[PDB]
């Protein structure tokens, strides 16, 4: 028998997701990490927008 | 009848995300944040590695 298909697609279910930021300075020299000031206040930065590897 | 099926596979269509970063500091005391900046150039660092939870 003939098969009559039409391509189907699965719904996916997001949990969301975030990434830690282990770069704090322990010294001044240096661009390596980042300086610890010591407030928390959202700063206008984010990240740069790149798709996961699935 | 009898099925003959083989496994088969979708593709994705990831767009980018992007995450923010709210920890910039108001005060140079302690290393709860970020001491802040003007100019912005790329220094290199990275957030860590993470499965996105799907």
């Amino acid at each position: 028998h003939t098969i009559n298909q039409t391509p189907h697609s699965h719904s996916i279910s997001d949990p969301g997701h975030a990434h830690g930021v282990p770069f704090g300075a322990a010294v001044d020299n240096g661009n390596n990490a980042f300086d610890t000031g010591g407030s928390p206040y959202n700063n206008g930065i984010g990240t740069t927008q790149n798709q996961t590897g699935i």
